[PDB]
């Protein structure tokens, strides 16, 4: 209630060779269903901190609510908060509240629109892996979110951006890209993610390749103060 | 016609396998040894086309003043010119004059905070491609300079960033960066490039993984308005 109101969305991350959900990511939306843009356009800098702690009650709280017995995935503002160990107390209240297992909660790290700042970045991910928490890179291959954020520290995942993956199965350019991140990956012990999978043949290539958690619209699109099913199409083909 | 004058610095780039100077890259400098910073730090959005026509001019005519035979790599400034000729002519008719071969001009882009036009780096990298200059991504692995280039179009040259090469002989994680890379830059039939080295053993590691390609104050310092000669601890043969 920091002047505007604004609830969630879910969208499922399937593993691919098991058919299970591996989780859900929260995205933020308006009580409508507005976009997220157009509910984090009114977040300003007086409202970046009490923003980003309504986001993870109201994802953890909808997704208790909701049911859900995997994993919980929450957006980290960019670059919001400095000091860890603060005012995440909140968050494990929460997490406590409705029963919600830390380690079934991660955090996506989208570095920012900022410099070369890392280690701002890498001291709140270490924290948060000592608590407990999962973590990820998002938009792994946009902006400021690359290789320079995987040399400093290593996420329990990485999400690889929905641009690398767009027509894969035609790009022997995005193949190359995918097949030797894939081997860092491997070589880090990194999980990774495909995002934005939207084809069936975008999914077949990288499951080839050796994805197993993929996330798009081919899967499911996110789901207002729900929790979408998958598509069978997938999982028979 | 600028505010402000400067002048250029250069810096040798070697091919430790041929054990020959590549080229050297143009350095932006004050009249009196300034910084780059201090020199760009004048340059507004009224100055970037003619600031960045400038650099190019005046590293043309200093290189041939100098008396240089390999090639010139030349800075291209975050958010400069147009897609087409808008007035690359200048460039071309520079390197007329001072008879300096079209062929050995590289230009080095760096991306800062470009997300809406795709093809607006692509189409002046192929267009510059298509007059024979050579071309190269700057920064590979910090910032807006990462993989999403590299899937849209392909330069001859990668120049990986410093904080991936810094203590590569004794960190694990950049190894592994650097040994998938390389990969990925051979499959993509791109040339890398090793860019501030600053110690023996990092020239070493770099070396063994491959590299021919490299550049920092291990080798030499940049002169201003002068071409450095090259360190004689590796230059013995
Ligand atoms: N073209 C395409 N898009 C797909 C596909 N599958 C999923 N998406 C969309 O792509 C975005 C993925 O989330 P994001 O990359 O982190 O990009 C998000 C995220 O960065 C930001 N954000 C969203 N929710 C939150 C939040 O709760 N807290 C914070 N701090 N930031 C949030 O807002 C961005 C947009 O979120 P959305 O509008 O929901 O758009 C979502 C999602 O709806 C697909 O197959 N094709
Ligand atoms: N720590 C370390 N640094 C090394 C080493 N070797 C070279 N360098 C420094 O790192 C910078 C390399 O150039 P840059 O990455 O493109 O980064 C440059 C470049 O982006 C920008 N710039 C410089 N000259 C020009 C120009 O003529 N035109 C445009 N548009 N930008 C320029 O200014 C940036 C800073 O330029 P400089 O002050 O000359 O700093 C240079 C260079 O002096 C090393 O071994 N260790
Ligand atoms: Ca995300
Ligand atoms: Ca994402
Ligand atoms: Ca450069
Ligand atoms: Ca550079």
């Amino acid at each position: 209630s920091l002047d505007f109101d604004f609830t969630m969305a879910f969208q499922p991350i399937v593993n691919c060779r098991t058919k299970e959900i591996f989780g859900y990511e929260a995205l933020v939306r308006g009580l409508n269903n507005e976009s997220a843009y157009s509910v984090i356009s009114r977040v300003n800098e007086d409202n970046r901190y009490l923003f980003d702690q309504m986001c993870r009650v109201k994802a953890i709280a909808l997704a208790a609510k909701l049911g859900l017995t995997s994993k919980l995935s929450i957006n980290f503002l960019p670059n919001a908060i400095y000091v860890p160990e603060r005012c995440i107390r909140t968050t494990l209240e929460a997490a406590k509240r409705y029963q919600f297992p830390i380690e079934n909660i991660m955090f996506e790290f989208t570095e920012a629109e900022r410099v070369e700042d890392v280690n701002h970045i890498k001291r709140i991910v270490e924290y948060y892996k000592s608590l407990g928490f999962q973590t990820a890179i998002d938009d792994f291959g946009s902006g400021y979110s690359g290789l320079n954020l995987l040399a400093d520290f290593q996420t329990n995942i990485v999400k690889v951006d929905m641009g690398l993956i767009r027509n894969i199965h035609a790009d022997q350019v995005r193949q190359s890209i995918m097949k030797n991140c894939l081997k860092l990956f491997s070589d880090l012990n990194i999980q990774p993610l495909a995002e934005g999978v939207e084809s069936h043949a975008e999914f077949a290539w990288l499951k080839a390749a050796g994805v197993e958690l993929m996330q798009g619209y081919y899967f499911a699109k996110p789901g207002f103060e729900s929790l979408p099913s998958v598509n069978p199409e997938f999982s028979e083909a």
